[PDB]
């Protein structure tokens, strides 16, 4: 019943996840003989997914928290790499990635014709989540490659560094042990 | 009259160096685009091609001088990448070659049959040298994309790493001057 998070999410993988998906880790491969060789470090294999629940998609990563710098463009319709920074110091390296879908959201919000809340926004936001990660999950060389990552800006400390770090530090603890 | 390093210098040229060049270029600029992005630092554009006089080709550059590390492969039979170190620092950054025609000067002083001395090799490895050069000289997108460095260790503190570097930073000189 007027839930257009369904086909948002459904969108997003068929017509975008599902495509660029299955190269990526070749892509990161391919990128990661260098920044061993360079940097001594390795770039995370897998594509981090940031799923804000405000919707709030801002231009640059950096502005919505500075220890998030660009790094690099995976060479490979464009990907990035960011470092994480703590302190100054790199610790994390990382394809990272807005979930586009989230401002359609805020957009129908701003638009008055739509009668869409911010209450309503917040819903919605929360079952593109579901959906998404329910979709992921039926799915082979999908849900491998690629990681999800939700969460509400508090009313206000908070570290998205911080956040993408502990999904990073827990992805290399599992290729690890398991 | 027998002199052997006329058609090594014009077999070396059209059986590799032309063949080679062309593109080498590309794929440094191609690679240079991440050095520049992870360690802010360029690989500078012209192939290097190292003419010991003693025809003495080590299997590893770092044997020769252990402040030649080899650093990265070049993407893009084979063609490698150096970091030239000074007091531990990283100086400069190079794709570096033997000029392989040595190995066959040097193993014809050690064939009996061939009548073949050190002096004789000596003379050869220079005429090997002026006639690259010439060669190099007439040529196009050849001479631009190599320089030749042409050194007689002495009989005993020789740093092949300086030896490149002044020539790195006299290439550097010229791009920014002229
Ligand atoms: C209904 C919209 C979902 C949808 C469908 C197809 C797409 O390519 C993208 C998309 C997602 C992220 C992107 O970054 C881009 C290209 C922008 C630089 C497209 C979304
Ligand atoms: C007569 C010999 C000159 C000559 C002719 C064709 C070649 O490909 C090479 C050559 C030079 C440097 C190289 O590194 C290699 C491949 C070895 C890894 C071949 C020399
Ligand atoms: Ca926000
Ligand atoms: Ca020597
Ligand atoms: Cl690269």
């Amino acid at each position: 019943n007027f839930n257009v998070a369904h086909g948002l999410a459904w969108s997003y993988y068929i017509g975008y996840l599902r495509l660029i998906l299955p190269e990526l880790q070749a892509r990161i491969r391919t990128y990661n003989q260098h920044y061993n060789n360079l940097l001594r470090g390795a770039v995370s294999q897998r594509l981090y997914i940031l799923l804000p629940l405000d919707c709030g998609v801002p231009d640059n990563l950096s502005m919505a928290d500075p220890n998030i710098r660009f790094l690099d463009k995976l060479p490979q319709y464009s990907n990035s790499i960011y470092e994480l920074l703590e302190n100054g110091q790199r610790a994390g390296t990382c394809v990272l990635e807005y979930a586009t879908p989230l401002q359609t959201l805020f957009a129908m919000s701003q638009y008055s014709q739509a009668g869409f809340s911010r209450e309503d926004r917040l819903e919605q936001a929360k079952l593109f989540c579901r959906t998404l990660e329910d979709i992921l999950a039926d799915a082979p060389e999908s849900q491998n490659n690629c990681r999800l990552i939700a969460y509400q800006e508090p009313a206000s400390s908070f570290s998205l560094s911080q956040e993408v770090l502990r999904h990073l530090r827990q992805e290399e603890k599992e290729e690890v042990t398991v």
